[PDB]
């Protein structure tokens, strides 16, 4: 994971 979005 470790990213953000949102999707």
């Amino acid at each position: 994971x470790y990213x953000x979005x949102y999707x």
